[PDB]
């Protein structure tokens, strides 16, 4: 078969039919009426999909038995003029089957590992002292002239994949480049299925632990952040039951092999590891920090647009972009009903794009990050981008107006740029100053506008004031004497304002404290 | 059972379940139950936690004989492009347990003492001739594959956590990157416990001395900055006992003996002034150059508006960030109430973020200026800012009126930005432009102003001479019959500034000198 890799059905039987598809079967029809092999097989990808583990395993599956296994800088620490010389050194031990033939998958290959440090001139003369393109070039050339080996496979790999040269990524060279994605929920109850298969134990980890439980609510990131979710908890139960009693001073196997617990696994993915990507758990309840309690008929109006548009996004093919736009007055609980949108919304990718993370940043550096977060959310099947506090990310002021131009103009952008087709993005805005963008035509930009008021009458007061439930019934009252009938406007954070400076006072003096603070 | 690091009980217990619990404890079950063990562990940190501590610590709790040590910038030696040859021979006597010896010991450590000068990864290469780039991928893929189970353990600490390069901060290199922190009131008695164990007249110093008490007053600083306490306190107790002008040795101790005695600690509490993380009286009464005279209920009001609000963000924790804006007239003593209401509140951190320390600073350095403040405040569990003096950090004058666009969207942002979770802060703010900070937007981003006055009345203006006790009992009748009648307005340090340029008069012309520059 092949030693575990999980999820990349559709990539490895994809470089099955470039290189693995010949040099097996056809050296009887190759040689009648065949053409040239392949050359070279590039691996894209953000860390942790399993760029290595390919190399590991067709540099083993292939029964090659030379694995010239490389570094990437592994070359280029001789004197001065020499540095060249080690890759022709590579290929020779190779290039003395330029006279011969064989049988059973073809048993030469060159393994870089992240190519980008040798292969750099993209086009900008990338380096000095002449030797970050003399160790380019040089590897241009000896994979095509004069020619050889037709059995050799340059297997490279890279991080930053747009950075190699451009006539390194022809198929005279390096013959298929391939992205290397994260796997999705099919394939994550594929690679948790490999990591615990040596597992035995009672039943190949426990007998309460449903990987498929492990496969949907661990739900984005990639394989070796997938891995550390098993090697960390079977590291829990390394101290769990059997070991939970080491003290420092350390016992043997006394209490006799506790299998890996289900409580182990959900103990680890919620301390320490971070998706890093980060997705089910960003840290939102930053954002929503007390909750989100229905004070009215108007925040059941907000969030149910949200599903009736997130809806939109899931079971679409004429829109792949929906751009909506919360807004409303300040202190009105928009990033709250943002996140809460996006969160109950149960897509794989939630990126809050708050503008806190880029406190400082010049007009071209925060555009820079925000072509980060939506480039993260175009390697995403369906993914959602709250594009938090408007008029933060254009630093926008209202004397003699001034703003980031250069952002506007690469956010108006980023409201009506299509993903890679078949892919869904879900863009959520917020606001405290609609008639500011009235006037740069970005309400043009978003689909449909959601409006998020303030508490209304006095029944929403008392209404948002049972649920936080701070007041005593009596002294309910009193501010029940007060507002029913009123007209009072205050949003629902400025409301946590009010309540928890009134408490501060004297125990009786809690009520009207909070009524001096009621009018204005 | 363990040499001493001072109340790291659950960070020094959470790298026993990640480097420490595989790899000795079953040993067998590890390749039953197959699991690969973890490649590394990453330190955070403020400067000074016991970031070091757990490298030399680390490395003799293990019994692992050879930590291969390396510094910060150590590698980088040689001629430009000659730069790898360090490592790839660092893990190279580790690489050499590829052998027979597969598994089984496992001879590991390699220190990255300061990782942060080496691997940044910037993603577009904006550096000349290889600085920070193949450094990087060299040591990304001499620990990947191919790979053995493998030996090595690689341990890096950076004061700078986020700049690391992501890519290596994946679960499969460096699993945990754990926070080291300043510790709280418990961990300090581990620590003064530590350090004053071998301090001794017989195991302990003296009598008076008692570390429990000086735990809880020497509250805000770290490790580092507590163990220069214990070594310079018995620094103080040498020249109590020796004397010391010219090379003189002659005791042969006086008192036949020499312990350390409890004001000798309290010595230096006078230097160490509790350095970088909290205050005592550290030197921020030249914001209180003259006292805080109570000449009415108008300044009664203000100081204990400051202390309810304290008590809002020492006891709450549904609004975890409370914002004060100290507002009025100019020279009406704003900043010296606003430290004053820090001074009375008695929390670790009070950093005053001033434009006195800011003169010539350029639009960018007044931000990061302003961020190095508030991330020094998210390092704490309490803290309060005094942003003082608002119209000067944002560089504004009213001439067709021009101020940092900058410096306010870096500060309408940390007035609303939360601080991590369970820490608190308490931002005072200073101004004399209530009308000016409405225009930008900011009077929104405050929870509450306190309108700071002048002194309104004659009844107010004796009042406020008294207490400061410069005139003469006729002489201020004098004043008593001629500041009444008609209603003055001037503030409390323009008051001083015509007491001191009145008293400078011939003594037959201070009182008709100080009732004509009040006129005006
Ligand atoms: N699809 C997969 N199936 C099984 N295991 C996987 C898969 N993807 C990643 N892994 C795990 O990831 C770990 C190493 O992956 P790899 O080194 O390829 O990450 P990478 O970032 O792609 O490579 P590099 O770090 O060299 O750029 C292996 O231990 C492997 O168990
Ligand atoms: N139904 C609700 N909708 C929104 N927020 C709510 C609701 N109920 C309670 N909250 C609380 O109100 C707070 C709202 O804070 P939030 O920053 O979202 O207000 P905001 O209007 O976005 O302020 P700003 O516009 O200045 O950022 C959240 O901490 C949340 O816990
Ligand atoms: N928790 C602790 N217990 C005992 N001593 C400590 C503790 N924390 C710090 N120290 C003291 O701090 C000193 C070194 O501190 P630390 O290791 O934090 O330096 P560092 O910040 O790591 O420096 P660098 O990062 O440049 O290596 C040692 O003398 C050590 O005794
Ligand atoms: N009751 C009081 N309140 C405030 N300041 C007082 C009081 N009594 C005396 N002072 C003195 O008044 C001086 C005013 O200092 P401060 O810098 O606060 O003035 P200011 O109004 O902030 O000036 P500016 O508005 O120009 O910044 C302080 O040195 C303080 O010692």
């Amino acid at each position: 078969e092949k030693m575990g890799i999980g999820g990349l059905d559709k990539e490895f039987s994809d470089i099955f039919r470039r290189a693995f598809a010949s040099r097996v079967f056809p050296p009887e029809i190759v040689e009648q009426m065949g053409c040239k092999h392949v050359k070279g097989i590039l691996l894209y990808g953000p860390p942790g999909c399993g760029k290595t583990l390919l190399a590991r395993q067709i540099g083993k599956m292939l029964n090659a038995r030379e694995p010239k296994v490389v570094n990437g800088p592994e070359i280029l620490n001789k004197y001065v003029g020499e540095s060249e010389a080690n890759i022709r050194k590579l290929f020779a031990d190779a290039e003395e089957e330029q006279r011969r033939l064989g049988a059973n998958s073809g048993l030469h290959i060159i393994i870089f590992d992240e190519i980008d440090a040798i292969c750099k001139q993209r086009g900008s003369m990338a380096g000095s002292t002449g030797v970050h393109d003399t160790v380019v070039n040089q590897l241009l050339s000896k994979i095509d002239g004069v020619e050889q080996l037709n059995n050799i496979l340059v297997i490279g790999m890279t991080n930053r994949p747009d950075l190699i040269d451009e006539a390194l990524l022809r198929p005279g060279r390096l013959e298929v480049k391939m992205e290397i994605g994260l796997p999705d929920e099919k394939g994550r109850l594929q690679i948790l299925h490999i990591h615990t298969a040596r597992m035995r134990g009672h039943q190949l980890l426990s007998a309460d632990v449903d990987i498929k439980e492990l496969a949907v609510e661990t739900k984005n990131f990639s394989g070796a952040e997938l891995e550390g979710l098993v090697r960390a908890a079977q590291s829990t139960a390394m101290n769990r039951h059997i070991k939970a009693s080491t003290k420092v001073e350390v016992d043997m196997e006394k209490a006799e092999s506790l299998q890996v617990t289900r409580g182990d696994f959900l103990a680890s993915l919620e301390n320490d590891i971070k998706p890093a990507f980060g997705t089910n758990q960003e840290d939102y309840a930053s954002y929503i920090m007390n909750g989100i309690i229905k004070w009215g008929d108007p925040v059941t109006r907000v969030l149910d647009d949200g599903e009736l548009l997130v809806q939109q996004t899931k079971n679409s093919d004429r829109t792949p972009l929906v751009s909506v736009l919360l807004e409303g007055p300040p202190h009105s609980g928009k990033t709250a009903l943002a996140a809460k949108i996006a969160e109950e919304s149960n897509f794989p990718f939630i990126k809050i794009c708050s503008p806190d993370k880029m406190i400082g940043f010049s007009e071209t550096a925060k555009c820079q990050a925000m072509k980060k977060i939506f480039d993260d959310a175009y390697k995403s099947q369906l993914s959602c981008v709250v594009v938090d506090d408007i008029e933060r990310l254009l630093d926008y002021v209202p004397i003699g107006p001034r703003f980031s131009n250069l952002v506007l103009q690469a956010l108006l952008v980023l409201l009506k740029k299509a993903p890679p087709q078949g892919r869904k993005l879900l863009i959520i805005g917020t606001t405290s100053r609609k008639d500011v963008l009235q006037e740069m035509e970005m309400l043009n930009a978003f689909s449909t506008t959601i409006h998020v008021p303030n508490i209304a009458t006095g029944e929403q007061l008392l209404e948002a004031l049972e649920l936080l439930g701070n007041f005593k019934d009596k002294e309910r009252t009193t501010i029940a004497q007060q507002v029913k009938g009123k007209k009072v406007w205050i949003g629902i954070k400025k409301l946590l304002m009010l309540i928890e400076m009134s408490l501060q006072m004297d125990p009786e003096y809690r009520v009207r404290k909070f009524l001096a603070l009621l009018r204005e």
